[PDB]
């Protein structure tokens, strides 16, 4: 059966697409406002050198901080999100932050050279740039694999924004109070996504796509955990706080 999208589901998709268009700048025009990227010589991927310099951290931290602000903006536009208490809203935002950033960054990710390309050489981010910010291959390699896998799903923008919404409105996040309400909102979103795939996504992929998308959400949980561990290590580096931002410190601290 291929039921048609209800008027409510059509509205949801329209709202989410609009929300994304208002919070994701495909030209990355604000990136020049961040502290400048600095790339020190580290062909050997020396952890000691990377930690002593953290050359790319100010720039990446500003980019992630900027991204978190956009995600907060996007989340506020998710139908039903504002029906949640402020406490639950913040809990969901802090816990899904890095995951949603990983998902949204897929738009700049390119398989041409496996990088996040946001402009000229200066704003092209490779595995080496992320290691220069203090992260290790234990996170980066799996992240790249995740980006490629997501790219290969060839998601429609409608599916992309629904996936980000579903990621944010997860009832299984530690600290949530009204799990039932959150689950109701997520179910409304998941049903919209399943209905959309069944009647708008052409084969080969009309089906099976939903399961693959849900598996990406599970993958994100593992990446989230690894990122938290790496952030912990990074925070132990003296003077690291100045290289971050108040928003980043609160969300991951
Ligand atoms: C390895 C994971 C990570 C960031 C980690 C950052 C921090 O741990 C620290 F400290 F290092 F700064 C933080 F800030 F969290 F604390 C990361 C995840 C996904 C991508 C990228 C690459 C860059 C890119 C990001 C976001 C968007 C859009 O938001 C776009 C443009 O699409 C490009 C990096």
């Amino acid at each position: 059966l291929r039921p048609k999208l209800s008027e409510e589901q059509q509205r949801i998709i329209a709202i989410l697409l609009d929300a994304h268009h208002k919070t994701y700048d495909p030209t990355y025009s604000d990136f020049c406002q961040f502290r400048p990227p600095v790339r020190v010589n580290d062909g050997g991927g020396s952890v000691t050198l990377e930690l002593s310099q953290l050359s790319m951290l100010p720039h990446l931290a500003d980019l992630v901080s900027y991204s978190i602000q956009k995600v907060i903006g996007f989340a506020k536009m998710i139908p039903g999100f504002r029906d949640l208490t402020s406490e639950d809203q913040i809990v969901l935002l802090k816990s899904s932050a890095i995951e949603v950033i990983m998902l949204r960054s897929n738009e700049s990710f390119t398989m041409d050279d496996m990088s996040w390309t946001c402009g000229n050489q200066d704003y092209k981010y490779r595995v080496s740039d992320v290691t220069k910010a203090g992260h290790s291959l234990e996170l980066i390699e799996p992240l790249i694999k995740f980006q490629v896998g997501l790219k290969k799903l060839n998601l429609h923008e409608e599916e992309h924004v629904l996936l980000m919404a579903i990621c944010i409105v997860s009832p299984d996040r530690p600290g949530v109070q009204d799990a039932a309400l959150i689950e109701a909102i997520q179910d409304r979103l998941s049903n919209t996504l399943q209905t959309y795939i069944r009647c708008r996504h052409p084969p080969p992929g009309s089906h099976l796509l939903y399961a693959k998308m849900i598996q990406k959400l599970a993958d994100l949980r593992s990446l989230n955990e690894e990122h938290s561990k790496q952030y912990r290590c990074l925070s132990f580096q003296p003077e690291c706080s100045m290289k971050l931002t108040p928003l980043v410190l609160e969300v991951f601290g």
